[PDB]
RNA sequence: ACAUGAGGAUCACCCAUGU
RNA sequence: ACAUGAGGAUCACCCAUGU
RNA sequence: ACAUGAGGAUCACCCAUGU
RNA sequence: ACAUGAGGAUCACCCAUGU
């Protein structure tokens, strides 16, 4: 077994669907990377460690690229115009069991949401109102 | 219009939803808190900022609560035997479309959804292997 | 294959089993734990280094529990009255054939079988005489 | 009772099925050992005693000789490259009674069981994949 | 996908071909070894990371046992007499496509294609002349 | 004979080949490159040295350019926007027969066959999982 | 860093010693 | 190194303060 | 000079370390 | 105050370093 595998990170129905692959796990940092040149490619970071006597921390990172092309005196790259960066921490006390993993889980996808406040403030460069 | 408004946190069908409603928007920073006990309740913060010329950057916390009654001396009061604490940053660039910023909200979606690694390995107690 | 997969740690003849699933490989380390609050799980980890020129050494470590409730501030959390450590370190020469080692395997069997001289004595809380 | 008595250590279903028999007490520190010479004997120890004053500590250890190539009755060098060793340090809290070290042998057989992902990693030649 | 399989590693056209298989992915380095003792073993082991801000880079190692005159699961010392040892470092340019990557893997197929130089001379114990 | 012959690089199936052909033989490293400026040719190297009293050590280095015409102080020069480089080293023990060494060649040329796990990664821009 | 310890632990940590 | 910060980044880096 | 490095490179060059 | 950190929290606080 493992969950260190490719998943799909934006789903467009089923085609022009992002999939991230595996990459490397150094250090214990699971990294992922979309395919094609790295430099136009999405990526998600994760690890996990014990932050304190109590706590264990999740630290997840996505790096969503804006595709673009560079031409430079005539040689152009395939570049990313920008970058958007999501940062993420997590923190658990040792004593949540599995149930109260999964509502932490539920509250996560729930903030996210389509309709939801959060998700609409973003997807149209807006704050609350 | 607004999108400072209640909405559910947590989905649990239909009954055992925990539902998130607005109760403050002091200095930029909009507060929504589920009912009862306020020792007891979720809390969720959002706020965004232009943090530099190019990026502005979304800062959001959710705070998810392990309800338990406290006694102590036989006065038993209403409380939060623990937290887990989600804080997280969303960095966009201000040359963001509006197109862009929902493939973000996407990434967000898909990187937390049921069945992939990351969402996974939290509700059971995991890391990445 | 991939031998990184769950299995009964404590077999109670098919009801109150204790079964161990995989949860990290960070660092090299593979861990498997039970489904309870990490406060109160089984733990297991397995890593293997080349420990010198010519030899291979298996680092095995085991975490049994003693479950307990307790109350804390007034507050009751799940928690382990103590727990006992199995570590063992194996350590093998380079020149050691599979069944060379399929060897070690039935020694390490036959050494833990029932009713054999050393569990006799350890679940007895005894020496050996 | 009296447990230090003759045992099959390897068992082969009868036919080349190991016996290791009690060869030395010196310092109530149990020894078992194959009928071979000592240089290629299959050898088996095994002492209890108070760690701190919370613990109780076994440390049992167990070499076995590497037989694919072997000359029986030979002289063979380096030592190290025929050799393999084993060593378990089994830590158990005063408190612990009969049945709760029952238990823990029983994680101990289970660990070790067939098929399990450990025993089948040692007897491959391989770490966890 | 998933690209950590078993392969074969020297072909010989189906009779005594040597297949090559996982072994161990401590820290995301993908290693496969053949059904030998490890001092008799074929391995091959292969992991990537961002070796500069501008490149990535593949680290492929594979160990090749001398075989004229070899005693199978014997002790064969000096180990370095016999062991060959490849080390492969490809380092790609993160502007590098799939397309671009593809090309890559054909030039490192040609320079090892039979009857081309390279293979040759190592085939025939030489330099080039 | 004299393996320092020209050879097919990148066998783009008889049309777009990419041939090199030898160039330099100045200190004992032989050098092929491809028809092209020598900013934008493909260049592969081998040097064969007695690495130690009982080794010799080949190494072998490959480069395949990202060719472009980049306009430098207003006029157009033949260039490569990048440069892969690939770098191996391979030690043989002085003991190995010119049979070992084939195996060596066949292990090398399986390993980067079409389809096996390593070309398939690399040409996905890709890690092993 | 190794190495060995019927050294310790709250257990992927600490100790001491021979290199 | 710990911790926090609606502190910043080019994003597993960097900054400030309370251990 | 060797030696080893899932050390770096603009790639027949540089780094660090055990001799 | 900016910035970063798989730095910490009791979580819009606190800590370190590069402006």
């Amino acid at each position: 077994a493992s969950n260190f595998t490719q998943f799909v990170l934006v789903d467009n129905g089923g085609t022009g669907d992002v999939t991230v692959a595996p990459s490397n796990f150094a250090n214990g940092v699971a990294e992922w990377i979309s395919s094609n040149s790295r430099s136009q490619a999405y990526k998600v970071t994760c690890s996990v460690r014990q932050s304190s006597a109590q706590n264990r921390k999740y630290t997840i990172k996505v790096e969503v690229p804006k595709v673009a092309t560079q031409t430079v005196g005539g040689v152009e790259l395939p570049v990313a115009a920008w970058r958007s960066y999501l940062n993420m921490e997590l923190t658990i006390p040792i004593f949540a069991t599995n149930s109260d993993c999964e509502l932490i889980v539920k509250a996560m996808q729930g903030l996210l949401k389509d309709g939801n406040p959060i998700p609409s403030a973003i997807a149209a460069n807006s704050g609350i109102y």
